[PDB]
């Protein structure tokens, strides 16, 4: 599902990590600077899919499309492909009127993990848009320490108090501030282990 | 938990639930209704569960609408609980292995808001009796061994198969085994006040 | 380590559960009504040991003494016997000046799990005494739902935010109120799966 | 993390740490100091760690005083970290099995406040070279396979033994293998900005 491996024959793990950061962070910058970020359906798998394909169209095969394989990160098991579609339809109709609802919906979408890869980054953009539209806030992701966030996300299916704490104490009303967006892209990628570039410099 | 008896204190609700529900278990068996239930489907499990809990909970026999977990495990998300139940229904149950795998799947499903383990072990005995003419002498299974095997069961089900296999008896119409099974099964879940056959 | 099994030949699991609740809850009532509860060293393994033996002297072999076997509840692994003594000495010198310190010390003592059995109940009495002495508060344990508490305790070694939330929102300044104590004994035992008796009726 | 360079932003600290520490790794190897370290003790590991991190952290080479965890696993509690280190020191290291068991134990220990996985993989290569005249061609081990095996290692260490065994090479004095190992080992931990041999 790595198009660069398939076509370009770049097979080394670190270098493919870096090329994926390069290309997809450039796409993310384009997403914001075009205003495309704010012209897409909010809180729906259609919106998540638009985002995923915007970032990864050249990078992951079938970007923006539901995966066809079961995936899991360690002990954390994501929705079986079997049930993905129905579950996503079920996520579409979840409400998003306050922070509690929005957090619960973000958590269900994380469990769903609809893509083979790129779920974290794309779903964090999805989430920030939901918060913008519904609460007129976004997350200042630089305030949320990487390890705290990853632990909170892994705990969120049993109890979402941790992720709720982090998210609520990192909300700002700087909803269209370019630095918040660009910094959050750098932080979001750093969560996943890409640290080479600043999105601003692409 | 919202209950139709207006209980607020969690321990009083625990004891009220034990009293009411174990009495309905005794009735389920003595009336013979237990022998008139579809075996191995969520339809039968729902019947069992409503039978035990209708008096005390409005959510009895119904697929839950909230997500629930126990410790570090989240049961089948509401996103796909129902479709998962539809697929557990089609699971074969021809030998002890397939039956225990089906039981482990239904336990991961945990379809009700409350009362899952107890209703589901009654369910499992129904499957075992229909297909192997055995049931589980639950008194032979220590609570810690059973809870440990169940926690391990989503990743390896071999221990829960061991325990169940070694507690099976062909005394499938023995009332003492059933009532003692009810008390032990409630004891797994932390209900110890009552002896069912004394209700 | 079940003396009733060893001497009385009561071997059935449910009945031994019930007899242990009967005898040890009666001891717990004695603990409070004698005032013995408030004449013991606070926040030390010596105090925890006094409590454990007060409750379980007739019930568990070598009550109040450190275990000689490795134990674990499921995926949760407690300090190896190997390291128990040193660890307990290390727990003795932990500070207890605010709720954060007290919670962290309670968590380390839960990981330690110094006894073969009876750790939860005895350590909750230990904890309530620390809170009484240092903050002039105790926990109203009936406000803390069993499943919330057990999840929080299992999560406490990675992140103690959950158990801290529960404990802090269930503090009361009714530090010598008999109903708080007796109810908390009933609730504490119910956490562990003993529900037959009210301690007040013994 | 309090660092002596006054960094506040977590990602800038990540990059500063990569730059400084990988440079000290290059120096550790090029100077030959890496061949003058006690092999298989916390003394040697502490030396490695201070060598990498003294410039950036005050806690370099020191046994941590805070507890730390990663996701759902808590590393060896401060209650008994030191005594646990004393016992890991006495672990034999005569074959690949005993060495990997020792490495898994030291990883559970996670003795430093930060920098454990990287310093400890350098440590492990030292043990492997001294005892088997092999090292790990880390480029042959995919990050996901390695992290997965390490998460599983406290309960079953057979997968981490598999991966390590199948990545071993007798090229124990090959600088390209070492520098590439440094980059891959930092990449496991989420540091990808720099190539060490270009520092």
């Amino acid at each position: 599902h790595h198009m660069l491996e398939n076509k370009l024959g770049i097979i080394n793990q670190l270098e493919l990590n870096r090329v994926e950061e390069r290309v997809s962070k450039e796409n993310a910058k384009r997403l914001y600077d075009s205003g495309d970020i704010d012209r897409i359906e909010v809180g729906t798998f259609k919106g998540l899919s638009y985002i995923h394909n915007y970032l990864f169209e050249d990078i992951y095969e079938f970007a923006g499309k539901v995966r066809s394989q079961n995936i899991s990160k360690g002990n954390f098991r994501f929705a079986p492909v079997m049930y993905l579609e129905i579950a996503l339809e079920h996520i579409d109709k979840m409400p998003q009127r306050n922070l509690d609802e929005i957090v619960a919906k973000y958590v269900e979408m994380n469990i769903a993990h609809p893509f083979r890869e790129g779920n974290g980054r794309a779903t964090r953009i999805w989430l920030d848009l939901i918060l913008k539209k519904e609460l007129k806030r976004v997350v200042d992701w630089n305030l949320i320490n990487k390890e705290d966030y990853l632990s909170a996300m892994e705990r969120s299916p049993v109890k979402d108090l941790e992720i709720k704490y982090l998210i609520s104490n990192a909300l700002t009303d700087k909803i269209n501030d370019r630095e918040i967006f660009m910094k959050g892209i750098d932080i979001s990628y750093y969560y996943e282990g890409y640290t080479e570039y600043n999105v601003d410099e692409l």
